[PDB]
């Protein structure tokens, strides 16, 4: 209902945590558990190869159907461009139902 | 200078004519030539297979470059459409230099 694809057996969920580094433990014994730790974190590179299938327009629509294109005029900040601050955004949302496929 | 392609050995020129059908010739001899004929013509189907080579955009232009598309609004007579009289025309001229190729 949020559009997209559904699967009876969808790609899994990836879960991670940082190894519990128990801080300095008491010299003498204690029955309780350890709460003290060392604030730490990590980084890394996320790789995700998504293969894709497609069906291209084979229609004989004689007239030039409509396409999607950035407006060909001159604007201050280019679309999907990075504002002079690196922070970039998206000018507008985009759909797929563009190619005029005969019903 | 009219844009396009030039060739030192371009596709030939095709020339045709109707067979000279000499009308009723004089019963007795005449030195001169024949001018009388029968007004006639012919028709047929023109076939022309043009094979083509192309180079597609492989650019990593992150932003959506510009494309050419019929204006997505509502007009009285669709572009390149046949007016209600079969006689159709072209709304506007079209060029190629559209894809933003890095210089």
């Amino acid at each position: 209902l949020m559009g997209g694809f559904g699967l009876k057996h969808p790609p899994p969920q990836i879960l991670i945590k940082n190894t519990p580094v128990p801080a300095d433990p008491p010299t003498t014994f204690n029955q309780s558990k350890l709460n003290s730790f060392i604030t730490q974190y990590s980084t890394g590179q996320v790789s995700v190869e998504i293969e894709w299938e497609l069906q291209k327009e084979n229609s004989k629509r004689w007239n030039p159907e409509i396409q999607y294109t950035s407006n060909y005029y001159k604007s201050t900040s280019v679309d999907f461009a990075v504002n002079t601050e690196g922070v970039y955004s998206e000018p507008r949302p985009i759909g797929t139902r563009y190619l005029t496929r005969n019903l």
